[PDB]
């Protein structure tokens, strides 16, 4: 029984939606004073669970209770079809004109896109004569009343093109993932009715870590936090085989219990496809934030759209370069992906153009250039671009170069790229696209000393010197600091884990001693060149 | 239900063409036995969607029924014959049509009859062979059916049994197409004619030429979302609240800005599945580029006299210019713009290749059927100098092949850009531009007058806003230091000068962002 008030997020859609189907029940004076009938169609799409069939069902629960009180009439996916002939075309005139007998009122067709196919000559006629009735009854030579028509889709550009038109589907709204801000709305509606409720600052820490959830996740979460506490509190639940009586004033939810739901689910988005975004790991941050930060800088400068009237920018484009193994391609460019968040992001890879069988390349390409066009300002996001141009062919290529040469000058859709070779050694087409005199190329240069010493001042003498469950070392580590300073991000992350390894071959010594000429034994054993 | 002739605007020659075929028989009835006439009674209205196919037909209704010659009136919706029973499909339609002679005279109208009338195939079910055999067996056949006027609605021309389309079935087949510039003033004068502050004409005879693409149904919904967004603008508490308010109907004036909005926020219903390949200039490019943009026009209008009859000979013309010049981006696409009223045909790379389950020559063959069949009209081919390298012997020859088997007075444009020099061109390439024949255009730089012009707005009024001797000396500066950019350049400087505008909104004294000014003056500099 919801009544615009489990949703979060979205006011300005809800804002429109009312406008549509409340105001001529209410104020009968203002569309007469100039004759103007408003829109009596919608038509809703985006990716799944962000929340479009809970909008329709609030809005019919509050409509219902009058006055004015407004019928409703629900349909499924593809109910009107049968065996027969002349049944199919007929359930949609019976339930029409019955729509037309209680009036005013509201059609929801859900799902609609297995309803209404694209017609063509090659598929079988009752499709064909289905979309044409339909089309045929919502603007006739009849004027309908005041039926209101709804629709539900996941891929909008499969409808007929002859239904989106002023008069049958005049507004099309567009449903997306949630920002940070929807997140802690959403979390503040489902846990609103808690006797130990949780603070805010909780909410906003919890908020600000859930990257890519949709809506029903977070739903999901929600739950099954508030049943680690019960597995916890009473183990012995699923041993016998009879109802308990138990003491439901124990239980309450600790924060602990919600980190190992964050650790099982995995989100709706990236379950199919993996995201191009990943946030730095634990053991890495202490080593690349600074350079991350003066990335975002420069971007600042170029894609002003980054800042937290509008701002003008003039085609943004930027390389990311260094030598080989320097992160610029494995941490470096996922990092400040994420980092950018509430921009969308549409990737370029060898994966993902060979990754279909059913499609050719340059099909993929044009219809992401389009959809990046469509929901701009977003990111197009292309790398290692001194490996991928030499792959593909030369119709890829010009498709390629032609379709972004048409998008407007003044629209922002950002270019990010990275490479390995230097700037000089790229092919003349690759380089005539960044125009360094404009500021669009920025060098990696290696960590400088007191960042390395945080790297591994937390590895010794922290971790190596805890008891189970004190000066040596620190010529320890300036040795290691000393020996280290012309290393890599692999040679780097390689070297901090041999001394892991030590660390955990002895769990249970009480002495030490026995270990250290180990570490400082296996430190300069370690040899790479 | 009192629309009447006069709520449809812009369709005179299908209007006039259609009142003698139902009205002048009755009427007259004595001019046609005289010749032993029998004037034609059968039509086919077809076109895009929205440009009203369904409005003359309800007009026609309406206006036939009241009067002194009464006609009667039978509908029909797509396929609403059908029965289960195997002796009842065909039987709907053989009871219609003898109550339609009962009561002659009288008139049928099959709405979207593509949904009834599929062309017979051996593919399918054979119900539908039957219906289409007893149809085409019941219009035109051993009982001469008398006074029956048929008519037909459809968007998919082409998928009509070709048994149907010849005279005594379907005599007449009518074209609806989109409204050009002066028919949209017609449209916004019928659909704003009941208020009582009435527009002035001097306002839609400007705002009809911002409505470009916009056909029928898309008018009456922007005569529509205005009044709304004036409503917001006028009481904007009404949205936050569960009871009913007290509205004083006075100040509810609809002002340009409302358009403006409303405009806006709205896409027309052509251009929602597809991308159309003409745009007008930017406000921003506006006054750097439309006198280059009128000497095109002019020079096409040497060549393409349509721009006694003129008379016209394989009409073709190429730009050329340095790369950055502007030709392929600009240029090009505003001319199309400007010479609308032109069904456009674009035909490039990423349309050859980027839509699978076709080969290229299928579609290079229909475009060119389609330009022939609608002429006059374009044939698009922008950055010959690449689109030549991309393709197969095949297509070359196909193409060069499809073009010289067109009439050779046919008014078919073909218009192309380049960028390298004609003479750096390879051949077969530069047999088809004969520039004697002036099909060869220079374009060249911007001169100093619009380049000020192009600056003084934004440095010289923007600069000084409410949330001045050396202003001119930065105007001098910027206009003597670029002598020598192209367009690109010059945009780009453009963007780079209003970013500190923008980031300095907030400080109420100036003479902190002059310096920046400057600095981003000098700092700036370019390659060419
Ligand atoms: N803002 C929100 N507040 C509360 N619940 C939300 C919100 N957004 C989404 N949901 C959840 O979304 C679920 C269903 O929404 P809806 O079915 O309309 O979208 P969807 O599931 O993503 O799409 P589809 O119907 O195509 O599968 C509900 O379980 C609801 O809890
Ligand atoms: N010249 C015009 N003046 C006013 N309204 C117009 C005009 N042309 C079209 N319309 C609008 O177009 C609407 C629909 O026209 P009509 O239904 O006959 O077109 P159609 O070809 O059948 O379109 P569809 O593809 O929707 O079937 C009318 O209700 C009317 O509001």
């Amino acid at each position: 029984s919801v009544r615009f008030d489990s949703v979060g997020g979205l006011s300005n859609h809800i804002a429109a939606l009312k406008e549509m189907v409340v105001f001529p029940l209410l104020y009968p004076e203002v569309f007469e004073k100039f004759k103007i009938q408003p829109p009596r169609g919608c038509l809703f799409y985006g990716p799944p669970g962000t929340g479009k069939t809970l909008v329709a069902r609030a809005l019919a629960n509050e409509c219902s209770q009058g006055d004015k009180r407004v019928a409703f009439f629900m349909r499924k996916g593809a109910d009107c079809l049968s065996k027969w002939v002349g049944e199919s075309e007929r359930q949609l005139r019976l339930l029409f004109d019955q729509a037309y007998q209680m009036r005013p009122s509201i059609i929801f067709f859900d799902q609609i896109d297995g309803l209404a196919p694209v017609r063509s000559s090659r598929q079988d006629q009752i499709h064909s004569s289905i979309v044409s009735t339909l089309l045929a009854l919502m603007d006739g030579l009849d004027s309908r009343g005041e039926i209101v028509v709804i629709g539900a889709t996941n891929r909008l550009d499969s409808i007929d093109p002859a239904l989106r038109r002023p008069g049958r589907f005049d507004r099309e709204f567009l449903f997306s993932l949630p920002d940070k801000e929807a997140r802690k709305e959403i979390l503040k509606i489902h846990t609103r009715d808690w006797n130990p409720k949780p603070l805010d600052t909780f909410l906003e820490e919890l908020a600000e870590n859930c990257v890519g959830y949709c809506g029903a996740d977070i739903k999901s979460i929600c739950a099954e936090a508030a049943l680690c506490a019960l597995r916890r509190r009473y183990p012995q639940i699923y041993t016998t085989s009879e109802k308990l009586q138990l003491d439901l004033s124990s239980i309450n939810i600790s924060a602990k219990d919600f980190e190992v739901a964050m650790q099982k689910m995995i989100p709706a988005s990236q379950r199919a496809v993996t995201s191009p975004g990943q946030a730095l790991s634990t053991v890495v941050k202490p080593l690349l934030q600074n350079t991350v930060d003066k990335i975002l800088e420069a971007l600042q400068r170029v894609f002003p759209h980054a800042e937290f009237y509008q701002p003008m920018s003039f085609r943004p484009r930027i390389l990311i370069v260094g030598e080989p193994g320097f992160g610029q391609g494995s941490h470096l460019a996922p990092a400040v992906i994420h980092a950018l968040e509430k921009f969308t992001v549409y990737t370029l890879d060898i994966p993902v153009l060979f990754g279909v069988s059913t499609t050719s390349p340059e099909e993929t390409c044009a219809q992401v250039i389009r959809e990046a066009k469509r929901t701009a300002p977003s990111i197009v996001y292309v790398p290692h671009i001194h490996v991928w141009w030499e792959i593909v062919g030369p119709t890829l290529k010009a498709t390629f170069t032609t379709l972004l040469q048409n998008i407007p000058s003044f629209a922002p859709v950002l270019l990010l790229a990275t490479s390995d070779k230097p700037h000089s050694a790229l092919p003349e087409e690759v380089q005539e696209l960044f125009i360094r005199d404009y500021g669009e190329i920025f060098n990696v240069q290696l960590p400088d000393k007191e960042e390395r010493t945080k790297f591994f001042e937390d590895l010794i003498l922290k971790q190596a010197a805890k008891p189970p469950i004190h000066e040596r070392l620190k010529n320890l580590l300036k040795t290691v600091v000393k020996k280290s300073q012309n290393y890599n991000i692999f040679q780097l992350e390689n070297l901090y884990a041999v001394i892991s390894q030590c660390i955990y071959r002895h769990r249970k010594d009480h002495d030490k001693t026995s270990l250290i000429q180990k570490m400082e034994q296996e430190v300069e054993n370690f040899s790479c060149s």
